[PDB]
């Protein structure tokens, strides 16, 4: 015919009041910045030969380990507002959101502020081998104090997510894309890798001049690596 | 004196109720990418020049055929949410927007999967007789699946629109501008033309990688047109 | 062989001829064959059914009916590809051949070898359609000029692709081209001559310039 007509199951039916929850209380607005990644990736290419055999350490676990840093820095990030009290939270707990072909699930990794790069590499592989195959408990999956949602394995650019109803910010992250930029060469241009970043806070608990800062922190940890010591 | 003051017609107020009953209820989450295109300039150059007296056919006419068939790969860019039954539909139906003095006001072009370039081209001239002279009936411009919306004629580079109520997608064009890549050139660099789009879903029907999976098949559609057999 | 004598005796055949440049065909599958990898596979007689319907579309009076009264005039182009078994020779049919792409047809035309050769056809798979192709250019044969069904006005042979060259403007005098010998052969109760004409000019056009097939 036209038009086929298709029943809601139970796990949309549960997701599709969350987002309507998020979008009518939260008034957010949106924030943006574009990091140089060209540091990370002669950082990443010699520890993965130090650590040959073992583990593999991916360009999403410097995102969650300078995240995780940057929040301790600036802390009004990391609040939650209850309408009565702004509760601040004095550990990160940064749930990344992956994706399923049954929909889209959040494994929390547990106490980023502490742990190293290695033992993060070894969590986010782990929790795919539980919530792809559906081996979660529910308090694996629910709760956290930030979120990190990546797409950069599809081409966008840029994006720009909803926020989980108890949390105050969330992450987006685009593609990294080969850009040139104006230098002191005899030719006058050098090439560079990018990455555009997007935040999205909640405007209640976080200002404009407080969020900018959580970029300028972000930003500085990822062009020069050594600055995480 | 220092304000005037004027009273509000029948068609602004019909209009300013569907667009706040379309961000109250939908949670809105955008999308970008950028296009190249280097090679649809170099098809419409010489198809014009085989079409010669009859009709001409602009840049705006591949957006709306690439949208179609990109629309049949993905399906759920193409549904619609009734609180109780998603329903998903077979035949594509673009809303091409045009703006008049009087308003803004949406045209239809039924069937936009199975016509050739010609046949779209002298629908949406016939349809500005229509709509810019105020010959259209009801039928004509309520409706459709999908909606195309072009401001890439005033500078915008980028913007972001609200989608119609019971539709779950719309699509935002951007002006084409003249960018440069690093290349493997001797110089080191080559020119090139581009062109800015920004997808705007409903989250409630269209996750994150569906989503973003639509912007990959209309990129690849308008990069090589002969893919469009 | 009663198909075969009532076609000749009631119907007028008359034959028509041209040859097609395939030198622009043969770089659109070559490149269309690398960016669908692994999927299917795109060969030259796929064009030839695309281009055929298409053209019918523009010369309508090439798929009608002569049923002794009444012209029926059809609006929906199913080309009927003709195909050899060892045990004969039958016709399956590719409906609606006006809207749909080059990858579902040549998903229709192998899918249909599966079904026609290992003997799996039901009666309205084979029997119907207002068009009809036949192809022996896998043979050598430069031309021939079949037979038409009863009820359809219309049929194609094509034949083998061969190596030819012309006068051009080079320096030397001359290029090399590749080229394919056609051969319609119309009713000549519904379809005239300068009808029939129109058709080779509309079927040559499309297939020396593939980008006007959009």
């Amino acid at each position: 015919g036209v038009f086929t007509d298709i029943p809601i199951s139970n796990i949309r039916r549960v997701i599709a009041q969350r987002l309507m929850q998020s979008k009518q209380t939260i008034p957010h607005y949106y924030l943006s910045v574009d990091v140089n990644m060209g540091e990370v990736l002669l950082v990443r290419k010699e520890l993965n030969k130090m650590l040959e055999g073992r583990s593999k350490i991916s360009v999403n676990d410097f995102i969650i380990k300078a995240s995780a840093l940057a929040c301790l820095k600036v802390p009004e990030a990391n609040s939650s507002w209850l309408d009565t009290v702004i509760r601040q939270n004095h550990v990160v707990d940064i749930s990344v959101a992956v994706s399923t072909p049954a929909g889209l699930i959040t494994p929390i990794v547990f106490n980023a502020h502490i742990k190293g790069l290695e033992t993060i590499a070894n969590d986010v592989v782990s929790l795919a081998t539980k919530a792809r195959e559906g081996k979660l408990q529910p308090h694996e999956f629910q709760g956290g104090t930030f979120t990190i949602s990546n797409l950069g394995m599809f081409g966008i650019k840029n994006f720009s997510a909803i926020i989980n109803p108890p949390q105050a910010c969330i992450l987006a992250v685009g593609a990294s894309e080969d850009r040139l930029f104006p230098a002191d060469n005899e030719k006058g241009f050098d090439v560079a890798s990018m990455m555009s970043v997007t935040l999205s806070c909640d405007h209640r608990v976080v200002d404009g001049a407080v969020g900018a800062q959580w970029l300028a922190e972000f930003r500085k940890y990822l062009e020069k690596p050594i600055t995480m010591l």
